């Protein structure tokens, strides 16, 4: 692998990126006159650096960003945002010298996904051609493995991938820590799901500004045209809308070559303006015979059923591309000048694909011919779950429905009939996932709460289909059956225009939502989102409202919060990080019918929001972070028994002392309907457990869940906890950890251990910690050994030793836990040896989701860390992985890395 010839492949990627053939290219085919230079004609666009909940943290430039880089980095927005574009430009910046940011990349490879087959190396020397002869599958495996970081790849549209053809490509952007390399993905928004837990960085290509859109316009047009054509922009609002995405700007260039005066109210009216004047224009080239119509028929057949089968490139075989050909003579389609093995197609962009099959799903499912009708219903039959509605066949519908209203009519009462959710992959809007929201409080699993999120953007995907439709109220029957008992989401940063249609144009369909979900960053009077809910008069079921750092507030933000919040006649409310709410809990939520949660975090409260808090009977779940203030008469706990129907309470970090304690004791005692209780992290409560265990165990409960960790936890409330426990049959979680108990703590944690049998649902075990807890394992195994369903285990600090660890090993062995999802050994005395014999056992809980090995300063030795990373490898639900003390500096981290995220 001579260094010669390194340069000689740099040498031959900045010969193609710096061609005229890279630099230059027909946006709208070879046969409409419009050529797009990634050097002159490119004006810069504004980008957005990306947080989880999909807010956006910072503006950025192609520069900043590419000086901002890590990898895996996904680049998102919508169809026709430039995307490709931008790609092309940081390959052709490399290439220029251009970027100083580009500078360390000794190779880059820009390749469009969709034609990814093979391997990766056969994708690159089709696709780029200028690879050196000599270079082989393995040299050049070898070569960037050496090269290391110093390679960025450029892989353009993953929704227009489909991973089974060329999995290499996927390991490339799935698992980046086996290449190392650098990759840069492109996505539209719809598919981000697919990539989404993939990504260390997050950016999305914005909308275009009406500078840059006149720069574009003044630029692939005649002066005449240029001025003419924005006088119709400025006229008109929806085309000046239309106008902040590139392509659409191109398109309506294009359409202004054709037509002097058009009128297209939507995207997919857009595009019906640009088919039926391709026609028009094209018509007579097709000299041919008698069918014009069959030809565009079969257009229409072409574009959907690739879109079913996610084939973006048409090739027939040879001699066979007849009405393929007749196709490009029209000007419909595309044919690849570049020499192809075989002849291959395309349309000018996958949104023209995605028109023409919607324009022809519209026309079969209005047709007038039963069989093309059964045909088309045939295609809305193979939608079955909403995930590949909102993702593959978003856009398909959006032109669908564009098309037609008898369509909408179809497509609507189909997806009213919609029951199943498909994949639940990508849609995690939290890090490694109760308490961190109202939506892991109230659902019972991690995957309720995915289920939940999916449906949000299933609404979303018919709001946006209901805009297209443009039939204001026409539809609101067929609309109304779809949205019911759905749920929407609403970042008040963030209002489409849709939403107000929605809202003005449909007032029914926004009632008929079991929940409405109201995210407000930083502003908690933004005006647009005031518009919203103001404009029109709105009723909602309930509403989810999430106010965050918002750390100032005024009379507009409390009245005007007031007027929000009193449109549903339930509300579930969520403070983080709001220093603004100290006298205003109670004024903010001066009119409400009922609040059904709060959650309070990070926040100060003080003595009079504490009271109103109390003061509301009908709080069905309570959960508060963190509360300094010291506890006075009328406090929060002092009368927690004034809430009865709370049937979730989660106190943490609350200044509480012994007394304190024996109040909230007496409290816990009215509350008749908790099914989930979590005290943590409460200090300087002396002997209160014991008085507090008490209340809780009493009585036959109801109690599902308890988490009592760092409170401070008696041997006396252990062996009550004991005792009592068969008061406490329905109890599936019991986390007592993080806790150390004095004195006979393990003959009161034996006498736990031996109460366990009582729990016949129990599926989460997490005990505490004491002077000779170790003793107590094989006692704790044989209660297991009748726990077959224990989906979460720990001993923190039980100091397992190697007996202890083939003991549990054996027992895995033996009594194997298939569901265990998590386990907890910390502050162990495990040799390396000792981790290296459970490794073998380790293996095969494939639904482990977390593990702490944690413990004192450790060097594994190296053939325990070989071990760890195939074990790492055989294990793909692996969410977080904390290994503490563990020794990993220069050596053996290259290889420990993962999707999942890793604590050392
Ligand atoms: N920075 C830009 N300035 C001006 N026009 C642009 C820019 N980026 C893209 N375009 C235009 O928008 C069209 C669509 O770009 P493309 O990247 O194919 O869409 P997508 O982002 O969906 O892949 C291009 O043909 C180009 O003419």
């Amino acid at each position: 692998v001579t260094e010669e010839d390194l340069n000689v492949l740099a040498q031959n990627l900045k010969d193609l990126y710096n061609s005229p053939a890279f630099l230059n290219f027909y946006p709208l085919g070879e046969d409409i006159d419009i050529i797009f230079n990634l050097e002159k004609t490119f004006t810069e666009p504004i980008m957005w650096k990306k947080d989880h909940r999909h807010h956006r943290v910072e503006q950025l430039t192609l520069g900043s960003l590419l000086e901002a880089l890590k990898s895996p980095c996904l680049i998102e927005g919508e169809s026709g945002k430039g995307k490709s574009t931008l790609l092309q430009r940081i390959a052709m910046l490399w290439a220029s010298g251009g970027c100083r940011a580009l500078k360390g990349f000794r190779l880059v490879f820009f390749i469009h996904l969709r034609s990814a087959r093979g391997g990766l190396f056969e994708t690159l020397y089709d696709q780029l051609l200028n690879i050196p002869d000599f270079i082989s599958k393995p040299t050049f495996k070898a070569l960037l493995l050496k090269l290391h970081k110093e390679v960025l790849f450029l892989l353009d549209g993953y929704n227009e991938f489909h991973p089974q053809n060329c999995p290499e490509i996927e390991a490339l952007i799935k698992e980046n820590h086996r290449f190392k390399n650098m990759v840069i993905v492109t996505t539209t928004t719809e598919c981000l799901r697919h990539i989404r837990h993939v990504g260390a960085l997050t950016a999305e290509v914005g909308d275009m500004t009406e500078d840059s859109a006149k720069d574009l316009i003044e630029a692939v047009l005649v002066p005449d045209q240029v001025e003419r054509l924005w006088a119709q922009i400025q006229e008109s609002r929806c085309l000046r809308n239309l106008m902040k995405t590139p392509l659409f700007v191109v398109i309506t260039c294009a359409i202004q070559m054709g037509r002097q005066e058009f009128q297209a109210h939507t995207q997919t009216m857009l595009f019906q303006t640009f088919y039926d004047l391709l026609i028009q224009k094209n018509s007579h080239r097709y000299r041919g015979g008698a069918d014009f119509a069959r030809s565009l028929d079969y257009c229409g057949d072409l574009a959907l059923e690739g879109v079913f089968a996610h084939k973006f490139d048409f090739e027939p075989e040879h001699g066979s591309s007849m009405n393929e050909d007749v196709l490009v003579t029209i000007g419909l389609l595309c044919k690849y000048t570049a020499q192809r093995l075989k002849p291959t197609y395309k349309f000018f962009h996958k949104s023209f694909q995605e028109y023409t099959a919607g324009r022809r799903l519209s026309s079969l499912l209005t047709s007038k011919e039963p069989e093309e009708v059964s045909k088309g219903n045939s295609y809305l039959n193979k939608m079955v779950s909403i995930s590949d509605i909102t993702s593959l066949y978003g856009n398909l519908l959006l032109y669908t429905c564009g098309s037609s209203t008898e369509a909408t009519r179809a497509v609507m009462r189909h997806l009213a009939m919609v029951y199943q959710h498909g994949s639940l992959q990508g849609l995690s809007v939290t890090k490694r996932p109760r308490q961190e929201s109202i939506q892991s409080l109230r659902n019972t699993t991690e995957q309720d709460v995915l289920k939940a999120i999916n449906v949000n953007s299933f609404v979303e995907c018919g709001i946006n289909l209901f805009s297209e439709s443009m039939s204001k109220s026409d539809l609101s029957q067929e609309f109304e059956a779809f949205f019911q008992g759905k749920s929407l989401y609403i970042n008040s940063e963030n209002i489409p225009d849709y939403l107000f249609d929605f809202f003005e144009y449909l007032p029914n369909c926004a009632s008929a939502l079991d929940f409405v979900k109201l995210d407000f960053y930083e502003r908690a009077t933004p005006p647009r989102a005031v518009s919203l809910f103001f404009n029109w008069k709105q009723e909602f079921k309930t509403l989810e409202v999430t106010l965050r750092d918002i750390n100032k507030l005024n009379k507009q933000d409390i009245k005007y919060l007031g007027k929000i919040f009193s449109s549903a006649t339930n509300l579930r409310l969520h403070i983080k990080r709001c220093a603004a709410m100290a006298g205003r809990l109670s004024s903010v939520l001066r009119t409400c019918k009922n609040m059904h949660t709060l959650m309070v975090e990070a926040s100060p409260l003080t003595t009079d929001d504490e009271q109103y808090i109390t003061s509301v009977t009908g709080l069905q779940n309570l959960s508060i972070h963190r509360l300094h203030t010291q506890q006075l008469p009328g406090g929060l706990i002092d009368s927690l028994g004034n809430l009865k129907n709370l049937e979730r309470l989660i106190l943490d970090d609350i200044r509480m002392n012994e007394e304190d304690a024996k109040n909230l004791a007496e409290g816990l005692r009215s509350l008749k309907k908790m099914r989930l209780l979590h005290l943590t992290h409460l200090s300087d409560i002396g002997e209160g457990m014991d008085y507090i265990v008490k209340s809780l165990s009493e009585e036959s409960c109801d109690l599902q869940e308890m988490k009592l960790v760092a409170c401070c936890l008696t041997a006396n409330s252990v062996k009550v906890l004991a005792q009592n426990l068969h008061n406490l049959i329905k109890l599936s979680i019991l986390d007592i950890s993080e806790n150390y108990l004095e004195k006979d703590g393990n003959e009161a944690l034996q006498e736990l251990i031996g109460r366990l049998g009582v729990l016949g649902e129990l599926t989460t075990l997490m005990l505490p910690w004491c002077w000779d807890v170790h003793t107590s394992l094989p006692k704790l195994l044989k209660q297991l050994e009748g726990t077959p369903g224990l989906a979460k285990l720990g001993l923190k600090n039980w100091r397992l030793r190697d007996e202890e660890i083939k003991s549990l090993g054996e027992f895995l062995e033996m009594n194997p836990l298939r569901d265990l999802q998590q386990l907890d050994l910390a502050g162990h005395c495990v040799s390396s040896d000792g981790w290296l014999y459970f490794m073998n056992v380790f293996e095969n809980l494939k639904q482990l989701v977390f593990f702490d090995f944690s413990t004192e300063e450790f060097l594994p030795d190296a053939a325990l860390v070989r071990k760890l990373s195939q074990v790492l490898s055989k294990l793909t639900l692996l969410q977080e992985v904390k290994l503490t003390g563990w020794e990993f500096d220069d050596y053996d981290i290259s290889a420990i890395k993962g999707t999942f995220k890793l604590v050392t």
